DNA sequence: CCGACGACGCATCAGC
DNA sequence: GCTGATGCG
DNA sequence: GTCGG
């Protein structure tokens, strides 16, 4: 539906959401407005009142009374009031840097600090990541063309491969399903090495090599299996040179990477369906495993998955390709 | 009425 | 110093 | 804030 329909009901409901999660640190109201937002942005009608949207799952009374609010002025006296309030604003505003969540942003507005300019005079208050998030901010908002992705994606096949020929690398998410563009790079690692029951430096020989390569150029935080920093593509001598991207990098016992292959690539509609699913089928399917349920609800041992379609199997599906997982 | 609403890796804090 | 909690994503 | 047991 195109954003003319109720692109001022759902533009309201996710400024609210995010007052909720920034300044309220109220997480399921947060996701509850999200959740509205999404079900009348798919809706394929204007609406004309709070009464027709109540209709839609994850609309109540109160969302249904602001609709009406909306429709009947064109503003809602609260989100207009909080807006222009600075103090709750500047708080909104500080957490769109990454690594500064509710309770940082609340804590620097608390003590004068409400810009990037602020943030920029007081480096030592900031931790590694809230450096780095700063440094990136405008990079770090833009979109990843897919013809980028695929030029990224060159580079981690080709160096993990290099690292270690037996490697397995898959980069999932919206990219994996096809998307036009990203808003980051999920990587999913295993080597048949490592098992749920059986080294450390897998991870670390593959951020490493793609360090070394001037590819990978910041570091979020990186453990023994889950790595988060940042890259950037190559720029042609005399090009613009590509912004800074997010990349994330996990790595995953062989025994339960399809189903981390499956969880990652989603879409998030999707799995809840294929677990709905494989629910109502006697199995129950989460990032790690598939495991049988009994009679009185008891949950087996986990059943052996050397595919993706491994798992659609096990529940009686047709296997459908990534590009077919909208939902 | 009133609890669920995602679990978890990593960085860093709070407490001992 | 070690352990658990909290923040963040 | 919404849903539902
Ligand atoms: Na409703
Ligand atoms: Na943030």
């Amino acid at each position: 539906p195109q954003e003319t329909l109720n692109g001022g009901i759902t533009d309201m409901l996710t400024e609210l959401a995010n007052f909720e999660k920034n300044v309220s640190q109220a997480i399921h109201k947060y996701n509850a407005y999200r959740k509205a937002a999404s079900v009348i942005a798919k809706y394929p009608h204007k609406i004309k009142s709070g009464a027709e949207a109540k209709k839609l799952p994850g609309v109540g009374t109160k969302i249904a009374e602001k609709i009406d609010e909306f429709l009947a002025t064109g503003k809602l006296r609260k989100l207009e009031k909080i807006r222009q309030d600075d103090t709750s604003s500047s708080i909104n505003f500080l957490t769109r840097v990454s690594g500064i969540g509710p309770s940082a942003a609340r804590k620097f507005v608390d003590e004068g600090i409400k810009t990037l300019e602020d943030l920029r005079k007081n480096e030592d208050k900031l931790n590694h990541h809230q450096r780095i998030g700063l440094k990136y901010f405008g990079d770090f908002e833009k979109r990843i063309p897919r013809e980028e992705m695929l030029q990224m994606q060159d580079i981690v096949l080709n160096e993990v491969k290099k690292v270690d020929s037996e490697y397995i690398a898959t980069v999932c998410g919206s990219f994996r399903r096809g998307a036009e563009s990203s808003g980051d790079m999920d990587v999913l690692l295993t080597h048949p090495s490592f098992t749920s029951e059986s080294q450390p430096k897998l991870l670390h020989q593959v951020v490493e090599q793609l360090q070394k390569v001037h590819f990978i150029t910041d570091t979020l935080s990186k453990g023994e299996t889950k790595f988060m920093g940042v890259c950037q593509l190559p720029s042609k001598n005399d090009e613009k040179e590509y912004p800074h991207r997010r990349i994330d990098i996990r790595l995953i016992p062989k025994d339960q990477y399809y189903c981390g292959v499956l969880y990652f690539t989603g879409s998030d509609i999707f799995n809840k369906n294929m677990r709905a699913h494989a629910l109502e089928k006697g199995f129950t399917i989460n990032e790690y495993t598939i495991r049988p349920l009994g009679v009185t609800g008891v949950a087996g041992e986990p059943l052996p998955v050397d595919s993706e379609k491994d798992i659609f199997d096990y529940i009686q599906w047709k296997y459908r390709e990534p590009k077919d997982r909208s939902e």
